[PDB]
């Protein structure tokens, strides 16, 4: 899909915010994962509870369902990490995907 | 100078850092502001102690000489955000420029 731009440089440090519509007590996995193929995106950072302090290196995600999005932090950008990624969002029932936003990241 | 080029969408986040070397116990105010003229730029949010919590709306500031770099945070971008703009580092003494770099914003 159309992928919006983000673009930043070397040592910066992205932020990327996905908003989502309300679902009750249910709970939706956040999550930001990085294309290798048009049909493989490698996950690099999941939220699996709400307002948690999500880790994993340089990436992580801090959701909160009360503020209907998450963010996901990036830091230390190199310009390695350019390329396509998507914040997606999955069902509990089944891990399929509700909302998926697509992004291009300029890193020079 | 060669403006360093920041990208993003409306209602984003945008994270600029702006690192500098030590200056002891002295401490320089570090300020972010937007262009209006070749000889005019207009403060948008200042850090005037170490580690506080520089506010002023959308823009804040957090900064740490122990880190040896501030960060600036421009919350919920507007189209309007679009331009150049300066993290500027202000000498105690005379209030002179002794580190700034300048950036190209544009919000799509």
């Amino acid at each position: 899909s159309k992928a919006q731009v983000l673009q930043s440089v070397a040592g910066q440090t992205l932020t990327v915010r996905c908003q989502y519509p309300p679902t009750g007590s249910l709970y939706e996995k956040k999550g930001w994962c990085k294309e290798a193929s048009a049909l493989v995106c490698i996950r690099l950072v999941t939220s699996s509870k709400p307002r948690t302090m999500a880790w994993t290196s340089r990436f992580t995600i801090w959701d909160d369902p009360d503020a209907g999005f998450f963010t996901v932090t990036m830091t230390d950008l190199r310009e390695e990490d350019s390329g396509h990624y998507w914040c997606r969002i999955y069902r509990p029932s089944d891990n399929s995907v509700s909302k998926s936003v697509r992004f291009y990241l300029v890193v020079s």
